[PDB]
């Protein structure tokens, strides 16, 4: 199999997913519908069950409406059984878990979408026609609830698989925090106190971490293809590195966590969660810029470009990068006047690096500001519209052309309102010129490409009012007129490729585990795949993918290369992360921790886990407000099971490193349940 195959489930940088609110999509099945006042048959009670369903999904599979705009996965909402009472609204009448959000039993199926038997349909639905599935799934909570009402919703009730473990009322077995709601001030207050009035999951709890670990390997089982994360800012970055360890090492599939960011908004935690959590991360710094570009008009196209050149910088493995321009919790990207912006705002995102999803009802200009408007009943499936053509003229390029799946992205020209830019894999090349402004045309001149000398077509067959270009031996394209709104895509495929990798999935493994590698010029005779300078074993061998088995090197991360059969050596991909064994979530406990202004409290200890030592990357800051207060300090991280650890804090601040003095502490991890390990300061 290829690297662009439908079975390649840790790598959807070939892919364009589209985003289903499965009740909102469409009614397949009448007699699964909730009955009551849990149901709208009207579609205009915008919080009530509309009554889509799996069926609905399956028919639009079967029919050719997908696929014909060229989608190649799905990501649709929490598949699990969800609360059942209609919550008070005095906009709305009443407020249902429509959205799949609100869980009661990760182990069971919403009976309103379908049962698993309608499940395993839409799976197999997709795959035989080369389309991905990937479930949203929420494991910071269970459901609204309060605490002193215990009769308001289902007071968060948590189920397993139909036995009662417990509600937010009389929370005798700790399964839950109370601690109030989060105000966002803080990323410890954020994720140790409720989102809203979500009951807040306790996932250091060990029952609590083993059932998540059991209910998400209840749909792995089920043959999902990957994985959105709901809300990863609201839990310990420890917890879900340790989570990601227990879904890779069952069975891969690509994650990617919801960590949501406003516009300009700069969080370094963010940073950190998607270069060393194991999953990768919904692309807010990329959606809210192209809103703030082509929809909001507050930054321009040289904006645009600083954002692209800023994420390259920060994310290890940018190609991971799932990006959209609008969701179910944004203003609907199409805001009234023109349709030019939103189609502009899609083909940037078809062309540009990462992973692409387009919300429901994009393509057919759907309205709506503020949840719940923007989860209209899908409006139409009008195959004629632009921006339905737009998709599928642009997404099969994601296969075809690997300069756009996994390619460098060079700016060639810009102004406020023009961005030209190049996608480059090797000898495959894409070029793209948008031009925002829609009264005022633009003299092209001094651009330059890597495309090769000849004449090209624009791909869109001026869709978006796009026109050819010419480019001599020296690179120069002739000038050209770059008229009002216009977009044009212009590329160059190469016959052959010197080897060159594309992707590394997953990025977080360990000794005997099997890695993907993709890209282009392998070669069909095995060769060598390199760790550093250390050998894999071959699983399987093809010019676009290389199936390899991890070896014993120390843990640490490491640089992945691959040498053909004849000796040819691709570029390096960086930074896949090698664990010392199977992990943990252990809660790091230090009393006694006194600071100055500005000084904090970091974890150190002797293996990769723990940073091998190295101040430069010692854990934390630790915690000190919520589960524990000042001078104790809190911490949970990732740790590799069964492991005897040796350790100490450290406190930094601006200019110098305090250490504990004496000998280190030293604890041996759990074998499979969450541990909390407690210290004193030692002086
Ligand atoms: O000619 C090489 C030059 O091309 C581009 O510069 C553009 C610039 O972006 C426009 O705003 C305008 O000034 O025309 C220039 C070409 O004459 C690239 O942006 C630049 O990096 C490159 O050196
Ligand atoms: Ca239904
Ligand atoms: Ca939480
Ligand atoms: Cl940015």
């Amino acid at each position: 199999a290829s690297d662009t195959a439908v079975s390649n489930v840790v790598n959807y940088s070939t892919d364009v997913i589209y985003q289903i609110v499965t009740d909102r999509f469409v009614d397949g099945n009448t007699s699964n519908n909730p009955t009551g006042d849990l149901y709208d048959p009207t579609h205009t009670s915008l919080k009530k069950y509309f009554g889509g369903d799996w069926q609905g999904i399956i028919n639009k599979i079967n029919d050719g409406y997908l696929t014909g705009m060229g989608v190649t996965a799905i990501w649709i909402p929490q598949p699990v059984e969800n609360i059942y009472a209609v919550l008070p609204d005095s906009t709305f009448g009443g407020s249902t878990s429509y959205h799949g959000y609100w869980a009661r039993d990760f182990k069971r199926t919403n009976p309103y979408f379908g049962s698993f038997t309608d499940f395993q349909n839409l799976i197999n639905t997709a795959h035989a026609h080369n389309i991905k599935v990937i479930i949203d799934f929420a494991p910071n909570h269970t459901s609204p609830a309060s605490e002193t009402d215990p009769t308001y919703a289902e007071n968060g009730r948590l189920y397993d698989n139909g036995t009662l473990l417990g509600g937010y009322t009389n929370d005798t077995n700790g399964y839950f925090h109370h601690y109030g709601g989060t105000d966002f001030s803080s990323y410890e207050d954020g994720i140790y106190r409720n989102l809203f009035d979500l009951a807040d999951l306790n996932q250091q709890n060990s029952t609590i971490d083993s059932y998540l670990k059991s209910a998400i390997k209840v749909w792995l089982d089920m043959g999902i293809d990957g994985i959105r994360l709901d809300a990863v800012k609201h839990m310990p970055f420890g917890w879900q590195k340790n989570f990601m360890d227990s879904i890779l090492s069952y069975r891969p599939v690509f994650t990617f966590g919801e960590w949501f960011l406003g516009t300009n908004e700069i969080d370094v935690n963010n940073t950190y969660f998607a270069n060393e959590s194991g999953m990768s991360l919904l692309d807010f710094r990329f959606s809210q810029k192209v809103r703030q570009v082509f929809r909001d008009n507050t930054d321009t196209m040289y904006g645009l470009d600083s954002m692209i050149q800023s994420t390259a910088s920060d994310y290890n493995f940018i190609n991971d990068m799932v990006t959209f321009i609008d969701n179910h919790d944004m203003d609907r990207f199409y805001n009234g006047g023109s349709t030019r912006p939103v189609e502009q705002a899609l083909a940037f995102t078809l062309t540009s690096r990462g992973v692409p999803a387009i919300y429901y009802g994009t393509e057919q200009y759907m309205t709506g500001n503020g949840d719940p408007y923007n989860r209209a009943m899908m409006t139409s499936f009008n195959t004629s519209t632009t921006a339905y053509n737009v998709i599928k003229k642009l997404a099969p390029l994601r296969k075809s052309n690997p300069a756009i799946a996994y390619g460098t992205t060079q700016q060639r020209w810009i102004n406020n309102d023009v961005y030209i830019y190049e996608r480059k894999f090797g000898n495959n090349v894409a070029l793209v010129a948008i031009n925002r402004n829609l009264s005022t045309s633009y003299n092209i001149t001094g651009l330059y490409t890597a495309l090769p000398a000849g004449t090209y077509t624009d791909v869109l067959g001026g869709l978006l009012n796009g026109n050819s270009i010419s480019v001599a031996s020296d690179g120069s394209v002739t000038p050209f007129t770059l008229s009002a709104g216009e977009v044009a895509v212009w590329q160059y495929v190469s016959s052959s490729n010197s080897p060159l990798i594309g992707h590394v999935g997953p990025t977080m493994t360990k000794a005997g585990q099997t890695i993907t590698i993709d890209g282009r010029g392998f070669g069909t005779t095995s060769g060598q795949v390199l760790f550093g300078s250390t050998a894999g074993t071959i699983v399987s061998w093809d010019d676009t993918e290389v199936k390899v088995k991890v070896p014993s090197v120390t843990p640490g991360k490491y640089n992945i290369s691959l040498k053909t059969s004849s000796g040819a050596t691709s570029n390096t991909y960086n930074n896949i992360n090698i664990l010392t064994g199977n992990q943990i979530c252990v809660r790091f406990v230090v009393n006694n921790a006194s600071t100055v202004y500005g000084e904090n409290v970091y974890l150190t200890g002797n293996v990769a886990e723990l940073g091998n030592w190295d101040t430069s990357k010692a854990i934390g800051p630790m915690f000190n407000q919520v589960v524990y207060q000042y001078p104790t300090w809190y911490y949970d991280v990732s740790v590799p099971a069964g492991t005897t650890i040796q350790f100490k804090f450290i406190k930094k601040n601006g200019n110098t490193i305090t250490w504990e003095g004496g000998s280190n502490h030293t604890y041996t991890v759990p074998s499979s349940s969450t541990g909390t390990v407690i210290v004193n300061w030692q002086q």
